[PDB]
């Protein structure tokens, strides 16, 4: 039986790990963290993630309790400037939890050999996991699904270039509060831009009937909207009707301004270790693809493991077919945060929505636009 | 090599060849008319009926020229009333001719003998076929597919309940004309109500950025308003913001206004003869469903056919496996039709989409509501 | 010094009283109830009845207190089919009392006096009104301003066509409830009609902050509809965004269901009477106009008497100069009460503004539209 | 017979020529220029001015062809902030063309002596004008109607503030295109505001059915917004919607930007001259009250000088009794300009319509809010 051993239990870490379970491989999947949790309060994806979840066989615990809203629309100083909904592109809306909880309880059910405060610290391409115990671990492959700060990546060498913002957003899960929000269409995701009077945006994104997962973004040169737990009065101040949901936003003491990250690599791969998620391509979150592409990547990872050859060729291949989806939707996504070209409205172009409309599962673009 | 002769081309016995053809069975098919053609002007699909299409390798050719709308919106008296999009439940308009000539092409690749101008007269549940022109054909398994008329199942006789309604519809293909409608929402399905002053409706459903599909409904003893080709002036007077496409509509003399039919028998086996769509299960369309329920039932027969079973076995755990999705459905339609619920916008509840939640490839409901 | 004895303490009798109180008249007023009071809950003026007021000087008082509406709005089944604000031409709601009150309190700063529980049974051409009393007053003016049902009319015999219908509606002040009735435009003037699923219409109607006026019309022959005190359930299915103000409506054991009813005669003056207001012209309500034309026309006859005429000659010139606005308005009124013409919306046309358009006071048409 | 002097031609000037004549004054006006003509494109009156109209026998003449609009609109960067109808309170839109127009012909109708090419430009206390020609005319009044640059107080010498801002304005007549402007409320005034992404705003004022007033303000540190002829492109990219209307505006070679203008007094009177309108009292046009002060100054005049008194008690005695209402309505519209409260909406209070709410004819508040 082939051995897998996979550093991190994010989307990346899971998905591969319930792939290649499903494909018959021995897997292991080790989480540094002391708990196996996900952290940014919600998440979109799109057709092609789920899909993956589809395949994945996780796709109807996500379904059930989470949210397509009727709409995607944008505002700009509280003008509504476009509605769209993609010509029937599925898509989803939910808490981070959720996604993450339907996918632990995948592996689990497959009997993934899941490890927490366990910790990849060294890797080499011969097909050898270090993790921090000293416990050399020896396998077929090596998934470095580790994040940003992947140590799998790391210890081997990739040219690289990484970036951190100084800016960055409040990202929370409060109450719906509907009927306290009144009249309007308060099941929309509604992406709420402001540059007047001052730089503030709120992207409005309803997880279910019960959660509503807010991102508030200021700039961090501003000291009162960068600031946590949320100073209400200026977000009160700039979105007056979603007061009921701010109120409850304010109350939260563990919320964080986390900033924006990114990462691109020459190569993906070395030897048997492949780097997959945001270890290899994090990207600015405007398309909403990090995850959906880092999911993608992974399912795509086991397909190419299918094909008796060696894990080596197969990793060569594997780049090769599926990194040029993720290297355009990387491109495209960093320019729309830079331009703000999503402040427009109606910009969800094919182009855009090239990584949503891929379907992993038959290895083609569906949902034309 | 196991044989099935199909006796119609319409959507079920085109989705029971392309199946059946798909298994490895040496599938022929024969359509009655001299030209293979799809009547009714538009349809809806959901995704039930989607799904059978991916399971066909006939969904890429489908929603290429197809729409799915930003909405499902109902209005009574003008007034709107509801605006539904079922939770992301998958859903699609498209010409008669779309679904047809995919079903047709994917059919033809496949290799499927297609004959026009044959018509089934006589099947023998022993697994002959008789066509008009006096050819006995033998075979492993025989689907009359052959609609509200099934001659296959009127030979062999059905214990049935068949209605033909007295009041029908005039369903079009006009241009969209959407410039010329001027300001509204004029991509969305519109189910337009009235019982004022005249009992006078229309089905406003867009098919693509090009065709338009009307469906003109009008009680029979409504001498103006039942009047093919239209008649203008009723119509133009009830619908005056949809003059322009009425105009177009009022050119066509090819207009018809066809009448409801249904069909519930007391089984929809004999030996090794099926039967399937309109010819077992005609149903009101309130909930969108007919299509999309004798495609599931074909799609669901060729599963059951590769359990090793004998055919007349697996015929018998087919309906038994399937049937009460279509049972439920074509009643509550048959309720809806009746009591004109639809009127009062917001009726796609959970169980009016029981059967559109259903997916015939996992065999599982999806898009929880 | 000249004298007038008005019978009638209404909206006509109280315009008549003030206008030949200013212009040195010794007039005294009859009001047979034992009470000052006026009945009908609320009432719209127009320009033509505010120039009355201005010229009464009572214009302060009513407009402290009332209210413009920032648009006439009609709506057919719910949805919105016209807005009208007539080209700025005045107009203003109030409830009745609002109205009486300033009318009385102007009546009593000049020295009118004011009888109570004091009918007018007869009167004679030559200046001689008799008292239910008894009393026998001799004057140089009679005013006949008694209401459909006058006996300063009917003692001396005009020839005359009456019409009481048997259809009407139930006219109540309730609180505005403004909060309670949420999103809308809740200052409007509102006409609000159906005709399916029952024919039951609401005039919506505020009179200030504090003060809704609601006119609930159905017909005599519908028993749940007219009931009095009214039946909540049938008022709420048709008209559920009022249910905060009818459930304060069903609380009113006052309420009455009251008939529509017009008088036409042939001439309005004998010798030295002359009929005003009801007593001469009582009109269908279509147009808002018949306290208006009875305030004009009560106004206009002070007028007259100060030409320097005999008052017989001054009754003739009088009648001749300003009956033909309001046998225009009347009919006009009429017809479009017959023909629901008012449910079409747009119908305030520049022939059904000519009363509202007439200014008493220069004795022109203003406000052109 | 008292002979009365008035300097300029304007609003004011022939407000206190007709109001003068109609009291049986003796009446000559000197225009500077050589014809008679008003400058501005359009212009808003309220109640007040609309009263002094009717005073002057002017009124039928401006109502008919001017338009009231149904609300008072604002919008802050395309979105809707207020609709106000100031609860029935008088008000119109019309060019400057016709309001001037109907002046003038109402004074030549009442035999007022108007010349043109007459420049007053030496005024005495003791009652001597002198033209530019040489001309010294005695009087019993001299009227100094004569705009913020005012030869009649200049040669006196009145202790004064004057400003003339930087920043102005492009006033334009254009036609309405209103099937061009499409779906929207175009018979509104909507007062349209932008700060982002630069300082420009429209008023936008319907005249009439044919003609459109609009206000285009943008900084003169701006080279693009304050361009004249306009700079299409830099109005069409912030005010898309008007395009029909800018494209129109575009045309005019007689296109100015006008910088805003303010003048204020110790005091209005001196001997028998008395300083009326932008003369004495130019201010801030934020509360549209310029001229509608002017004309109730004007006519104000002409009522103290039939008390009976000299004619320098009664320039002494007018001052005290009308000139706080200027006061006060300067000072406001001066804060609102330099504040941009207009921006906010809703800001039409109860204390900004003052001065509209004064009636002149009967000195007294009317149409509270
Ligand atoms: C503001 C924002 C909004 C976003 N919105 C969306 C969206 O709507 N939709 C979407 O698809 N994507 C979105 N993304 C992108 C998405 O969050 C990431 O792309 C995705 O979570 C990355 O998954 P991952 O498994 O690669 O890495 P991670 O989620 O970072 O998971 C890595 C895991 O590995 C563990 N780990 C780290 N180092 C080691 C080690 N040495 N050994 C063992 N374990 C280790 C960590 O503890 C962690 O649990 C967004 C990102 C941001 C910043
Ligand atoms: C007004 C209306 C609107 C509808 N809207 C929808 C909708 O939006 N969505 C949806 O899913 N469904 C809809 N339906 C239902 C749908 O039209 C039918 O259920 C579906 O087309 C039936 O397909 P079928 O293949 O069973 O029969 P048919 O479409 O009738 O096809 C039968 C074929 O067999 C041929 N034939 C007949 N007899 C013989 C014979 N003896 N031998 C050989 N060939 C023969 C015929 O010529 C025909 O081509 C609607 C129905 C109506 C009446
Ligand atoms: C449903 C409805 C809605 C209406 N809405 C409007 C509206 O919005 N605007 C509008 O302008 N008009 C409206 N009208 C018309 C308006 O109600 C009447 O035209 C107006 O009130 C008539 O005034 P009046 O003074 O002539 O008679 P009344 O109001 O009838 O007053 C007559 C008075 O004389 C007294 N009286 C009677 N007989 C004698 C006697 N013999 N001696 C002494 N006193 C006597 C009575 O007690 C009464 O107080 C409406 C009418 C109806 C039915
Ligand atoms: C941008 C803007 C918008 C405005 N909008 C409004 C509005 O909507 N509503 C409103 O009420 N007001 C408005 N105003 C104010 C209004 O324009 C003025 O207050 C009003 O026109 C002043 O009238 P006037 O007669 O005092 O002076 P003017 O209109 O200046 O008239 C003076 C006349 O005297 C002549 N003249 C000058 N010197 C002499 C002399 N020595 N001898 C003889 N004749 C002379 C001039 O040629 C001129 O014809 C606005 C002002 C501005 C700047
Ligand atoms: O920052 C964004 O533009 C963004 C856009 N879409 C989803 C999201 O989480 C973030
Ligand atoms: O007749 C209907 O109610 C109907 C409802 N949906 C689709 C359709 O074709 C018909
Ligand atoms: O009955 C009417 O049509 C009517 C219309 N306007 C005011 C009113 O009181 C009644
Ligand atoms: O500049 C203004 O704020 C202004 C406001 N109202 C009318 C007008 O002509 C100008
Ligand atoms: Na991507
Ligand atoms: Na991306
Ligand atoms: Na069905
Ligand atoms: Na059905
Ligand atoms: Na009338
Ligand atoms: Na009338
Ligand atoms: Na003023
Ligand atoms: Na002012």
């Amino acid at each position: 039986t082939r051995r897998a051993e996979v550093a991190g239990g994010g989307f990346a870490g899971l998905t591969a790990a319930i792939a290649l379970k499903q494909n018959g491989w021995d897997v292991r999947l080790h989480e540094k963290s002391s708990e196996l949790r996900a952290f940014g309060a919600g998440i979109y994806l799109w057709h092609n993630g789920l899909r993956v979840l589809e395949g994945l066989g996780a796709l109807d615990d996500v379904l059930q309790g989470s949210h397509t809203p009727p709409t995607y629309e944008t505002w700009m100083h509280n003008k509504s400037v476009s509605k769209e909904t993609f010509n029937g592109l599925p898509w989803r809306i939910m808490t981070r939890s959720h996604l993450h909880d339907a996918l632990v309880n995948r592996a689990r059910a497959l009997g993934v050999d899941i490890s927490v405060n366990s910790e990849a610290v060294a890797a080499d391409p011969v097909g050898r996991l270090t993790l921090q115990t000293g416990e050399v671990l020896e396998a077929d492959l090596i998934v470095g699904a580790d994040g940003v700060g992947s140590k799998v990546r790391d210890s081997i060498g990739f040219k690289q270039d990484r970036w951190v913002s100084k800016d960055g957003l409040i990202r929370l899960i409060v109450p719906r509060m509907k009927k306290e929000l009144g009249h309007g269409e308060w099941d929309n995701t509604i992406d709420m831009w402001n540059f007047w009077p001052r730089v503030q945006r709120i992207l409005y994104s309803p997880c279910n009937e019960n959660e509503l997962y807010l991102g508030l973004m200021a700039p961090a040169a501003d000291p009162r909207g960068s600031s946590v737990p949320i100073d209400l009065e200026v977000w009160v101040e700039m979105f007056p009707f979603l007061e009921p949901c701010l109120i409850e936003a304010a109350k939260l003491k563990t919320a964080r301004y986390d900033k924006y990250e990114t990462t691109k690599l020459d190569s993906w791969t070395r030897g048997k270790v492949a780097l997959v998620g945001d270890a290899a391509h994090a990207m600015c979150p405007a398309l909403a693809q990090g995850a959906g592409c880092a999911m993608v990547n992974a399912f795509s990872l086991s397909q190419d493991l299918e094909e008796g050859s060696s894990v080596e060729d197969a990793l060569v291949a594997w780049e090769t077919r599926i990194r040029p989806i993720t290297d355009r939707c990387q491109a495209l996504s960093g320019d729309y945060a830079a331009n703000r070209s999503l402040s427009k409205g109606n910009m969800f172009t094919p182009a855009a929505l090239e990584a949503a409309r891929y379907d992993p599962l038959r290895r083609v673009y569906s949902w034309p636009q």
